[PDB]
């Protein structure tokens, strides 16, 4: 029974400008179309500036978005690259904590963090969608198979089992209005790919955005990601990870094959991917540099451990979403995944 949602933006605070504006309100339409009522968090629509500026704000706002009883569910905006920012006035005084309770959180890329946040906290959340991403498709309607997996989120309150899409999309190209009502450019869909190891595994989903999670290791894109994400000891430990399933998806960052494996190995250093019992790929935005991130796995990741290649989660279109938390089943001959929220 989820009527009201809530829209945060804990990240870039681009929502609120001006020329968003149309978009926002096809977002909004859609949205109720759908059986729901979008209410924005006092913060969220305050602009570029303002929420660049006020971390605290953007934290205010997701602690009231938790301990509103008349909030069903949480939608991120859209992300960013410094939501790490939000650490001390969500944990140094247990602000969060306190005050939060189980339900819907729903966001991807930056978001990665404030995934691992509320992991943190024990609230299971889902991954893969925006506000202005993915309710906010240009096109007349949003994108049919990320509409599949919103639509059974909001009137479930889970997801039963992803399935790989028939088609993909590239990243537009044209972003004017005269964008509006036409579809991204497609090509057929290949489905999951086993790159190595069981095509079965199982086990609890947690990770998100490759570039997210480097910065928890790594202080080149801000001086103090890494100091802040140790003293709240965000990165979850070995004992958390193991028997877990690892996300990974890469951002319209597009990294380089070096930088990506850069990024792979700062992870395999920590020993995650020695005690996880497999790993999930999603598809690279306009598969940018597809077959090189396939042969620096392969390289990288010891060949007994799973890996399936190809997900349509993350920063290709169209976006599947992935709850966290709950028992995974993967199997890839068969190409699905399947949800157990009863194990």
């Amino acid at each position: 029974m989820v009527s009201t949602i809530g829209i945060v933006s804990l990240s870039s605070g681009i929502i609120g400008e001006d020329f968003v504006k149309h978009e926002v309100d096809l977002g909004i339409q859609r949205l109720k179309d759908l059986g729901l009522n979008p209410i924005f968090l006092p913060h969220s629509l305050k602009g570029l500036d303002f929420i660049k500026d006020h971390p605290e704000a953007r934290a205010e706002d997701l602690i009231h978005a938790f301990s509103d009883d008349s909030i069903d569910m949480i939608l991120c905006a859209i992300g960013g690259d410094d939501t790490y920012r939000l650490l001390p006035y969500l944990f140094e005084n247990d602000q969060l904590q306190k005050v939060i309770k189980q339900k819907i959180f729903l966001g991807f890329s930056d978001t990665t963090m404030n995934h691992l946040m509320l992991h943190k906290l024990g609230i299971k959340t889902f991954y893969g969608q925006s506000f202005l991403a993915d309710i906010c498709e240009l096109d007349k309607e949003m994108l049919a198979y990320s509409l599949h997996y919103f639509k059974e989120l909001i009137e479930t309150g889970r997801i039963s089992e992803i399935r790989p899409s028939d088609v993909w999309y590239e990243e537009r190209t044209d972003f004017s209005p005269t964008a509006l009502g036409t579809p991204r450019v497609s090509h057929t869909n290949t489905g999951f790919d086993l790159l190595q190891g069981s095509a079965q595994f199982e086990g609890k989903i947690l990770g998100g955005c490759l570039e997210s999670l480097y910065d928890i290791f790594d202080n080149s894109r801000y001086a103090d990601s890494t100091e802040l994400c140790q003293k709240y000891k965000l990165f979850p430990d070995l004992s958390d990870w193991e028997g877990k399933i690892l996300l990974l998806e890469t951002s319209e960052e597009k990294p380089k094959p070096e930088d990506f494996k850069k990024m792979l190995l700062t992870l395999k250093d920590t020993g995650i991917f020695a005690v996880i019992n497999g790993l999930l790929v999603g598809k690279p935005m306009d598969e940018t540099f597809h077959d090189d991130y396939k042969e620096a796995l392969l390289d990288i990741i010891d060949s007994n451990i799973p890996i399936v290649y190809n997900l349509n989660v993350g920063h290709a279109t169209p976006r599947a979403i992935v709850p966290f938390g709950v028992h995974a089943h993967v199997d890839a001959q068969e190409q699905v995944i399947l949800f157990d929220y009863n194990k």
